[PDB]
C-alpha cells in the first residue's frame, strides 16, 4: 500500500435512501419475494450464499402488522412470524416490543419506495442490547419481476452505497411456488 489507493468515493447522499409517501396498511398488506439483501451487520460469504425467501405483510384492525416469513425446505415450505407497527404515521414502523423488551434496544422500519407491480426497497435498522446492525432488501409483490432488476439493484446501491460493506444481491430464484 502507501501509494495511490481506492478512497474517490464522495460522502453517498440519501438519495439511495427514500421513504414510501402515504400509502396504507389496509391494502398494503401482501406477499414479497426477496430479492436482495445488503446490511453493516449482513454476512454475505461466496463460500456460504445465502438462499433467498419470502414474507408477507398482514395488517390488522388495531395499526399493525403480523409479518410472515416464508422457507424453503427440501421439498417444504414452512412459515415464520413476527409483527411489525406503525410508529406515529405510515411510513415508520418497529418490531416486536423495543420498549417493553430486554435484549431488544431499538427495531424501527421504514420501507424507502415501493413498485408493487415490480419491486420494493426496504431500509431496516435496530439495535440489540448493545448491538447496532441495519439491513436493506429489495423484493417482488409481483409472480415476476425485470431481469435489469439485477443490475439495476447492484449499480443503484453501488452507486450510493459502494462496496462498504455486505451490500450485494445474493439472492437467486427458487420460489416456493415452484416446489
Amino acid at each position: 500500500m502507501q501509494d495511490s489507493t481506492s478512497d474517490l468515493i464522495p460522502a453517498p447522499p440519501l438519495s439511495k435512501v427514500p421513504l414510501q409517501q402515504n400509502f396504507q396498511d389496509n391494502q398494503f398488506q401482501g406477499k414479497w419475494y426477496v430479492v436482495g439483501l445488503a446490511g453493516n451487520a449482513i454476512l454475505r460469504e461466496d463460500k456460504d450464499p445465502q438462499k433467498m425467501y419470502a414474507t408477507i405483510y398482514e395488517l390488522k384492525e388495531d395499526k399493525s402488522y403480523n409479518v410472515t416469513s416464508v422457507l424453503f425446505r427440501k421439498k417444504k415450505c414452512d412459515y415464520w412470524i413476527r409483527t411489525f407497527v406503525p410508529g406515529c404515521q405510515p411510513g415508520e414502523f418497529t418490531l416486536g416490543n423495543i420498549k417493553s423488551y430486554p435484549g431488544l434496544t431499538s427495531y424501527l422500519v421504514r420501507v424507502v419506495s415501493t413498485n408493487y407491480n415490480q419491486h420494493a426497497m426496504v431500509f431496516f435498522k435496530k439495535v440489540s442490547q448493545n448491538r447496532e446492525y441495519f439491513k436493506i432488501t429489495l423484493y417482488g409483490r409481483t409472480k415476476e419481476l425485470t431481469s435489469e432488476l439485477k443490475e439495476n439493484f447492484i449499480r443503484f446501491s453501488k452507486s450510493l452505497g459502494l462496496p462498504e460493506n455486505h451490500i450485494v444481491f445474493p439472492v437467486p430464484i427458487d420460489q416456493c411456488i415452484d416446489g
